[PDB]
């Protein structure tokens, strides 16, 4: 029943929002470029529309990344799809080279699964649990995963523990889920109480920053401790090849990078038999 999400012996490299540093975030121009650059999958976010259809989108409003205005929850999928999701992407020249071009449109989570059936999906449920969109999003998320037979290649996480709570009750543990911050805090507590005898019963991915308020979280003993706790350690914001090799040798299993170009370089270093 447990999903075999992690296969092989090489850590998965994810492009942050499809590789937002090089191409407009959440657009096909980004997913195509990152996939060409040799990434293992896409880190992404989902928002629910008025049609109750999940779209690949980060902000609650389309103002930052499109030519439109307003919340995604107030727009239809048809209205959202007339917008240019590359309208505000600027290169270092100051130009917007992808404004008005093809493949600059918003995508639904359904079309993302059908179009890239070989990529791993690390998806974030963004809508708050208190909201109306957040109540029905976990179910719609599972239905989309279920309709595309992608139980073993999608990782559903959230900043809110309750969204992971509500997705996991529907998914029956048939889809890998991210670890909440409260669950890790109470994992450390049951460790000190029960000694090293404790481990988490179900493996969950805990994605971390490489640094937080001056505190380095790349300690080899911390990564080893998490693995001994049966907590799968991962890191986002990894934008150098030496840090990628460092986390790979310490035991991290997921890497989210804004720079998908380094993924191809990382893969050349590792052997093909590990995959
Ligand atoms: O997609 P992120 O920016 O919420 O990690």
């Amino acid at each position: 029943t447990i999903p075999a999400f992690f296969k092989g012996n090489a850590p998965y490299i994810f492009a942050h929002r499809g590789g937002m540093a090089l191409r407009p975030e959440q657009t096909q121009l980004a997913f195509d470029y990152a996939k060409q650059l040799g990434v293992d999958g896409f880190e992404t976010d989902v928002r629910l529309t008025k049609d109750q259809q999940l779209i690949v989108f980060h902000d609650a409003t389309v103002d930052r990344t499109t030519n439109g205005s307003g919340k995604v929850s107030a727009h239809t999928l048809a209205e959202l799809k007339k917008l240019d999701a590359a309208y505000h992407f600027k290169d270092i020249n100051g130009l917007t080279p992808y404004r008005g071009h093809a493949h600059t449109a918003i995508l639904t989570f359904d079309e993302l699964l059908k179009q890239y059936p070989d990529m791993y999906i690390n998806v974030d449920l963004k809508d708050a649990p208190e909201s109306y969109e957040g109540s029905i999003a976990p179910q719609i998320m599972f239905d989309t995963i279920a309709e595309n037979q992608a139980f073993d290649r999608v990782l559903v996480t959230s900043f809110y523990k309750e969204q992971i709570v509500r997705f996991n009750k529907i998914a029956q543990g048939s889809v890998a889920i991210g670890a909440s911050q409260q669950e890790v805090t109470e994992a450390f507590l049951k460790y000190h109480l029960l000694g090293g005898r404790y481990y988490q019963p179900l493996a969950q991915t805990f994605q971390m920053p490489t640094h937080f308020k001056g505190i380095d979280l790349t300690s080899s003993r911390f990564i080893k401790w998490l693995n001994d706790m049966n907590i799968i350690p991962g890191y986002y914001g990894v934008n150098s090849i030496n840090l990628m090799n460092d986390l790979y040798q310490k035991g991290a299993h997921t890497i989210v990078t804004d720079r998908p170009d380094l993924a191809q370089q990382f893969k050349q270093t590792i052997p093909n038999k590990l995959e």
